[PDB]
């Protein structure tokens, strides 16, 4: 039982660390995503300005 | 959605630029047109003055 318990507290900490890893990935994908927004604008006025 | 929106603002700016391009063409065709008015006069009195 005790071993299980201490590994469950460690399980909580584990999953929290995993969330944080993901949050790093999501800041990165957030900025990448905003870049793609800017790109999309540049493609649209590339559309008009191609004429 | 957000991408669509920003491309819609860019769509507004696009069409405005297109209008301006046209306005350039329409100043040009305006002056050309006035020339053809003068020409028409010169052809009419070329009509009489041919006699």
């Amino acid at each position: 039982m005790r071993g299980q318990i201490r590994g469950l507290e460690m399980a909580s900490k584990n999953s929290q660390d995993g969330i944080s890893l993901i949050q790093t990935a999501e800041g990165a994908l957030t900025e990448t995503h905003a870049i793609l927004q800017r790109v999309r604008e540049l493609v649209v006025q590339a559309g008009n300005t191609g004429t």
